[PDB]
Parts: C-alpha cells; structure tokens; sequence
C-alpha cells in the first residue's frame, strides 16, 4: 500500500480496532459486542503514526479524518477553547440522526495530547463525555499521538476509553531497504535514476535514521543534480541522479540519535602518544569492554570510574576509547553544556538525555568532571543535593527491552566521592598516574619533533642533577616544550621551567 | 434481573431505599413515618454501581434517571454553574404541583460526588437546600458515588442526609461464574459458541478480574474468531468461538490489583544458584513465611528486614521470594518510579498505594532501599523527615476486615536506621553475608561455565597463595568472570581482577 518496515503492528490494529466494522450490523448484534472507541499510539517523532492513520482510512472508505492540535486549543481564549470542541463533532451528530446505525465511519485524530495534562481540564471532560457518558455517539473514533505515555493519567486507559495501546520503533535494516524503495519509486519508473546507484549500500551506510531523514536524503541528492545544469537550458531531458549525489548528500543531512562528533574530535583531542607501558594497558582494557557490551545478553550496563591527578590525561582517554568504538549512539554531558541555566534547567536536561539514550540498540554515554556538575567548594562545604540524587539514580537503572549502554564518568576529586557515597554505583576503577622517569620525557621529545639529538641528549643530561625524581603530569609537559621551541635559548629555558614544575 | 454476584447488598438496599414506595400512601400516612431521600454507595471503579441505580429503577417503572458529573458542573463558568443547578430539578417540581402526593417518582444520580470537596460550597448549598430545607420536595430520591468516602464531610451523614451508606466489593469465585453467564448469553443461546468452552475454568483462571475486565476478554475473544476469516467473504454462517480463543485473549487483557510481573522478573533476576548452605536456609525461611500468611487468622501482618553488605544479593532474594509465593496482588516501591518528581507527589505516590493493597484477600509489597527514599547524605547530614514520618507510621497499620499483607524491605545502612530509631517496626531480621572461602568460587564457576576444568583448577591454586583470605560479594563476582572471559589470556586476568577485589 504505501507503509514500510510495520508487519506486525499493522495486523495488531486491524485486528482489534478495525475488523468489526466491515461485517453487517446484523451479526455483530448478533454476538452482543460493542465497537472499540479509543486507540493510542506512541514511538519517537517522524517514524509514521499520522501516516498509518490516514492510510488505514482509505481501505474503509470514511471521510477525511479532521485533525486537531493540542497547543492550538490549549493558546485560545478560554471562551472560544470551550466553544471550539463543541464545534468539532457537529457533522458526526447530524449524520447519526440522518442515518441511525448505518452510518459510515468517522476519525477525528488527537495529535500532542499529554500537552493538556502538563501543568486544561474543561476539554478532558468534555471530550470524554461524547464517548463514556449518556450522550454516547456511535459513530466516532478517536485516535491519539503522544511521545511520552508516563504523562497521561490513569484514569484515562481503563475500559471504555483509549482501550487499546500500540508503539512505535525505530526501523531495522530491512525496514530502511523497503523506505528507500517507497521513495525512490516514482524516479524508477521514468528511466530518471542512474544504474549504479544500489540501493542495499545505502540501507547499511544510513544507521540510525528515521523515515522523514530518508526523504530529506533524497530531495537533498535531487537538488545536486538540479544544479548541475542551471546556469534556463537546452537538454533538460537527460537529467539524472547518480551514486556520487547520493555520497555527497551523506554529509548534509545529520540525525539525531546520532554521533557529537566535533565536540569530542576537536575539543578533547590535540594528541596522542604512548609514552609508557600503563597507556597501553590502559587502551587494551578499554577494547575489552567495549567488545564485552557488543557480543553477550548478560551485561545490559557496564558502568566505570577512572579516577587520577589533575592534569593526568582523564578525559582524552575516555573520548579516545568511544572514537574507537564504532556504535551508533555516543553522547556526552560537561559543564559547558550547562553554562547559564538554573538548577531545575539542569535536572530537565539531564533527565532528558537518559530518556534519549533509551531507543537504540547500542549506546555510549560520557560524564565528565562529576563534582564540577555538583558545585562543590570546600569552604562550606557547599553543593547541590538534587543533582547529585539525579545522578545517583541514574547511573543504576538499566534500559528496557533487551536494549544496552555504557557509561564513562571521570574525577580529579576521589576523596570526596567517597565522603559522598555514592561509590557503590560504580563496576570498576581505573587509575591514571602522572610521569615519573626520564625515559618518558625522552620519548615525548621524540614524538613530538622538539630538536635534533644533540640538544636533546643534553637536556637529559642536566636534569639528571638538576632533578632526579621529578612529578608533574602530561598536560603542563606539552605547555613547556612549546613555549620553550620560540625562545632563544631553548635548552636553558625548558630546564628552567622543567624545576619549577617538579 | 440482569446483575449477579451482588445480592446480599440488594436485599438490603430494597429493605430500607425502596420498599415504602410500593405500599399505597394511606397506610404510610397512617403509621406516621416518612421516606428516605439519600442513599450512598461507595467502592473501587468498574464494580457496578450505576448498573444497580438503572436496574433499581426498572422495577418500580420510573422515569429514566437524570445523570450529572462533578468535574462537569465545577468546570463550567461561575455563572453559568450556579443557574445550572437550578435547571435539573424543574420536572419534578413540575409533576410535584401537578398531581400532589400521588406523583410518580423521580431519581437522580450524581456522580463523583467527592471532586467537589476535594479543595465548590454553592452547589452543596444549593443541592441540601432541596431535600433538607423548607423547600423540601417530597418526589425524588438522590444518589451518589465516591471511590473515597473519608473525604466527604460529616455534615452530610446526619439523619434527614444521606441516612443510608453502603459498600461494593471485588466479586469472589462463584461471583465472577454467575457474570460470566450473564454476558455470554446472546452468545450461547443462537449456536455461536463451541462445545469445549468449559465455564468453571475460565471462573477460576480469572483470579483478581472486576465485571468490566469480562466484558473486555470476551470482546476481545470474539476478534479472534472474527478475524480468522476476513481477507468479505462467504460462509460466515458457520462463526464459532473456541477455547484457543479465550486461552490468546487472556494474554491482552491485563487487571488492575494483578502482578507487575515484568518489573519483579527481568530487572531484579538474572540468574540464581545455589552455592553454600546459607542460601538455601535464607529461602526455607521466606516460605515458611509465606505459607504462614495463608493458613492463619491470627497473623494478619508481618514485616521483614533483610539486610548486609553492599553487593551481597538482597534484592533478588526478595523478589524471588515473591514470585514462588503465587499470591495474585504483588507490588514493588523503589526509587526508579519516584525520580522527577516533587516531594508532595512523592507522598502522594507511596499513599495511593497502601490503600490499593487494602482491597484483596491476600497482598505482597516489596520496599527497596529505605535509605535512598530519604535522600540520606552523610555530610550533613541531610534527609526528609516528612517521607520518613509518612513510612514509619504505615509499616504498622493492619488491614480492615479480615484482609492480611506481607511486606518485605531492604537496606544496607543498618546503623543509620538504629540512629533514626524505626526498629520498632519489623518483626524479624535476616542477614546476607558475602562469600569468604575458596569452595563459593569453585561452585560459582562450575555454574556459570566458565571453561574446563583443567585450567578452573589452576585458578584456586594461584589464589591458594596469593590471597587467601578474600572478602566479595556475588555481583562483582558475576561481572569478574563474565569480562575475564573475554580476554586473550582468561586466567592471568581473573587472578588479578579477584585480588584487587580483595
Ligand atoms: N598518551 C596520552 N594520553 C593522554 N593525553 C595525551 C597523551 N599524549 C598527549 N595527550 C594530550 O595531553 C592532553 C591532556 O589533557 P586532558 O584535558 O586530557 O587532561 P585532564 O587530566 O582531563 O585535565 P583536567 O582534569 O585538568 O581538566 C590532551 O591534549 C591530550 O590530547
Ligand atoms: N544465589 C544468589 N544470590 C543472589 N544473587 C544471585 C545469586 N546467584 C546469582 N545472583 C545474581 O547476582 C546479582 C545480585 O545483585 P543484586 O542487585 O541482587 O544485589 P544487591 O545486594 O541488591 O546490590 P546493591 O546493594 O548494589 O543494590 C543478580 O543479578 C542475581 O541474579
Ligand atoms: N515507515 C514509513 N514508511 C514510508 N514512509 C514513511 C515512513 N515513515 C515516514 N515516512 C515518510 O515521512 C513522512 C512524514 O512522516 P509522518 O507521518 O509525519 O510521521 P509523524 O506522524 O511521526 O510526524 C510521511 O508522509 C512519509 O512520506
Ligand atoms: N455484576 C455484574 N454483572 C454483569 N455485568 C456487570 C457487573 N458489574 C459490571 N458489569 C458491567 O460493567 C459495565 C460497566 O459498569 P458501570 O455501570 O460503569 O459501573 P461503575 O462505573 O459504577 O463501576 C456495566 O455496563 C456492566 O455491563
Ligand atoms: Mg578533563
Ligand atoms: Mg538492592
């Protein structure tokens, strides 16, 4: 007909709302049965619930179901709001008097219901009324669309109203293979659509997309080759979309559920060199995990903790471990997110970004800076207590539907975690420590391109007395060799700097 | 007459609402009393009420009841509701003036009568002033109904008010097996229904449903038989619902008062095995606890405490205790359902569900992480005292007329509660202690198979003499194994993993 990827929901609704309708009236009073009045339909937005809705439609053959959004009733003054509702139903009524039972059906679609609830009540009763009450009408069917089922209160779900509840997903492979094929109809059957272009690639390249995402892909690789030959021309008629349109449109369209790619490129990585041995053990652990959450069903939440000095490497580490990693799904929370906001602001976002981690079949989440988040100062002590509450659920509860994550979190502050505890959330540690040998400083001299080996060999040589046992971390190590490489005299300075900092 | 189950009830609404209206009006002149014009009735949603008020009716052929609801008439314009009011009684006054003593009788049901209180004075005012005042009409008798009789004020109660109250009930066997002949009757009596249908098992399957649930499964059973020809076509003379029918409806249809079965089985169970000794003794007792319950009129309440380390295996215990038992009402409190939300709604929250558990024969609750519900942190240190207040008194509260509850709740702060001094409250305490010898380890890895034993055996001779003292719990056992398992080299690194565990 027109849907795709939706086999098994599709005789789930006709089963229940839609198959009494077409017998005569005699055998379903025959049986003493009623018709179902309510159905709710709930799935991320842009997957395809208007569209089923309409469509279903045609196959009985009712008039065009009306539509009405919430926002727009709820924005009215309150007189007209009251009078509205009223209004809606009226060409339902007259047809029943007209016709009695045979009447032909009737859809009225309910689009953003939990809007009402969210804070009103003069359209839930009224609009209950029409179906439960004395003034029942027989002809109608009221279907609502909502993101978010945990807002609609109970009494609305029992028997009599909204009786029947269906969800909506994310597509898999094949369900992406048959939307290609939906779109791309129309430019197949007029010879308008290259012959390289193949269409199982595409289904494997697009990973997390929604249906609405496939459309702008597209629309967006029929506008290249538009382009191409605009300046209102001759030969119009060889026009055609090739496979280099599609890769070019590729990098146009971004989806949500996608991945924060510069955020974590750019800002957390300007390097990467293995120094010692621990980096390395550091990196293979990693890997471990990551293949652990990938290829078992009994490990649904892997949640760690790598704890270290300040200017130690934390963070560069877990953005380095998530690049490598592959999935589809990788999101991270930092206080640069939460710059100028309230308190109530911040737990909205938070609790947010847990809801969206929840429908895709892998995930990875980075928290950075834990007691940052919390706004802690010693003096007080001072901190927010709401937050950290929030924080302690989350890292605990485990996603639904044999759904998965993981989850990285990074501290400078071991100590006062554990006056907190809240260490117990955590499965495993990891510690990250600072450079303690000369053979270290040679290697990151080397890698970097500092000098040649004979100014190096002599910096070894005098801090060998200078300072035999010196401590200091990798960040500020990268801060001295290149402020020194634009000195005059380089060796000097960097064995000047290099004490102080021990 | 049309209902069943509810008959005791009848006898007695008929004895005292209705059974001077029938005697002609010269004998009830002349023994000098006059007519009851209140009666209230109160229960749990879907149980009926309004069914009883319409069949009452009937009987003495009155007219058809008026209806009007609570949020109806409260949500409407000040103005507009204060004439309203005015509006429903004129027929009778009509008949009143009309035809004298001898009028017939008029009835009027109001519905969810407690909205109006739960805060509104002018209608209350205005409704007493009609059956109570001097204005007094002598034609009508009033009805209401409330889920919540606490919440209706005392000045309704008094004589010449409201004289007479009584309550509905959830039906028992032999209830739920007359409703059932009452709505399968069209079905049966025109040769639409098999000869296998067996109606003493469907009464007996059935075990917590109201009447509107029944309704509901034989409904959706009828989908079943119906769907199975569609796709409108011949031979639809030969429609007979069947076994299989009733058996696949009950997978659709799920009751209020049942089991949360989905929360209790997947998140708090993935595995169990038995082994040490302890473990078998911690479940020996919870079914001695249970059985207890069901076989005794003296212990109508009973409060447990597990508790122990972090990561011993509390929760699961519970909720494996609570899955055997075969109870039909099993909820669980615990903070994944309470996040987000403001602390008035949390108390709201806890509240509604103490008075669900008190209306069924036999309740289990289960309370996880007392001291998390509190918001506990120790630098303070800070809680809510009000939560606590709310929990502590309803720990003790027994159920009324001869129900019976079990609870079960769980912690690992044993100090923090003997400082807040509720030990008061529970009858008994269990403890769950970690594994402290190498035999637990050896009968984990056996279980879990975790390679053959030629190399298991290497393992505990390497922890033989690297530590042999080791104290954890079966968490982190069960997640040390698991990751261990997928290294290039599975000894080494569970060797090292279990000593930095220790
Ligand atoms: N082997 C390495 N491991 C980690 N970081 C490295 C390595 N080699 C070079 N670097 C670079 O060193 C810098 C380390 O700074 P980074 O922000 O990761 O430290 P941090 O301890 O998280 O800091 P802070 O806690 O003070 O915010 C980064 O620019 C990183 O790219
Ligand atoms: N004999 C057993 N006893 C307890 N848990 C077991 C047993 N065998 C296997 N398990 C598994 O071990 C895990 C125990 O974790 P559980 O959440 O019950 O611990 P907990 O004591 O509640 O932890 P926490 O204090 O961190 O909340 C569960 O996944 C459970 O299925
Ligand atoms: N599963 C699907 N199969 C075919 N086309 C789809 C699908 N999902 C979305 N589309 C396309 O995207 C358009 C927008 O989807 P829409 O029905 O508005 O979803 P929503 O109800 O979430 O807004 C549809 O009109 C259709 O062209
Ligand atoms: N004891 C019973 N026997 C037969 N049918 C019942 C019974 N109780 C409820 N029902 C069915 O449930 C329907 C809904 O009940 P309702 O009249 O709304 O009662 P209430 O709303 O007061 O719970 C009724 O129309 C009736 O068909
Ligand atoms: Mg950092
Ligand atoms: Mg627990």
């Amino acid at each position: 007909l027109g849907v795709g990827g939706l086999d098994k929901e599709f005789t789930k609704i006709f089963r229940r709302a839609f198959a009494s309708r077409i017998f005569p009236p005699s055998v379903i009073e025959k049986l003493g049965i009623s018709h179902v009045k309510g159905l709710l339909l709930y799935g991320p937005p842009g997957t395809g619930k208007t569209l089923i809705a309409r469509k279903i439609g045609t196959m009985l053959n009712a008039k065009e179901p009306k539509i009405v959004n919430g926002p727009e009733i709820l924005s009215k003054y309150v007189g007209s709001s009251e009078e509205n509702i009223r209004n809606l139903f009226k060409d339902a009524e007259a047809e029943y008097r007209a016709k009695g039972e045979e009447s032909s059906l009737h859809i009225i679609i309910f689009d953003e219901l939990d809007s009402v609830f969210k804070q009103g009540d003069n359209v839930v009763n009224q609009l209950l009324a029409k179906m439960d009450g004395v003034d029942q009408l027989n002809n109608i069917l009221v279907i609502g669309m909502t993101n978010r089922k945990d807002l609609i209160d109970s009494a609305l779900l029992r028997p009599g109203r909204f009786e029947v509840q269906v969800e909506i997903h994310l597509p898999d492979e094949k369900g992406r293979l048959q939307i290609f094929d939906i779109q791309t109809k129309k430019m197949r059957e007029n010879n308008m659509m290259s012959d390289d272009v193949n269409l199982a690639e595409l289904a494997a390249l697009t990973k997390n997309f929604s249906g609405a995402e496939i459309e702008g892909l597209v629309k967006s690789a029929s506008s290249f080759a538009i382009n191409k030959t605009v300046n209102n021309t001759k030969d119009i008629a060889k026009l055609k979309v090739t496979r280099e349109d599609f890769l070019n449109a590729l990098n146009d369209v971004t989806p949500a559920f996608g991945i924060s790619e510069e955020d974590l490129k750019t800002c957390v990585e300007g390097g990467m060199m293995l120094y010692s041995e621990r980096v390395n053990s550091i990196l293979k652990n990693g890997a471990r995990y990551v293949r652990q959450v990938r290829e078992s069903d009994k490990s649904r939440l892997v949640s760690l903790l790598i704890h270290g000095p300040a200017g130690s490497g934390k963070t560069a580490l877990a953005a380095e471990i998530a690049l490598k990693s592959g999935f589809p799904f990788i999101r991270l929370i930092s206080p640069n997110e939460l710059s100028g906001m309230s308190e109530s602001a911040k737990i909205a976002y938070i609790d947010n970004t847990f809801r969206d981690a929840y429908k895709s079949p892998l995930n990875i989440l980075v928290i950075d800076s834990l007691e940052t988040l919390v706004d802690w100062v010693p003096i007080g002590p001072r901190f927010s207590n709401n937050i950290l509450q929030m924080l302690k659920v989350a890292l605990k509860r485990k996603p639904p539907q044999d759904r998965r994550l993981l989850i990285m979190t990074t501290t400078s502050a071991y100590s006062v975690l554990q006056q907190m505890d809240i260490l117990s959330c955590f499965d495993n540690e990891i510690a990250v420590p600072n450079m303690t040998n000369l053979d270290e400083l040679n290697n990151v001299m080397i890698e970097s391109n500092f000098l040649d080996d004979a100014g190096r060999v002599k910096v070894i040589n005098e801090l060998s007395r200078s300072c035999p046992n010196f401590n200091v971390g990798i960040k500020k190590t990268l801060t001295n060799i290149e402020t020194a490489r634009h000195d005059e005299d380089p060796v000097n300075e960097l064995v000047e700097l290099m004490t102080q900092s021990a």
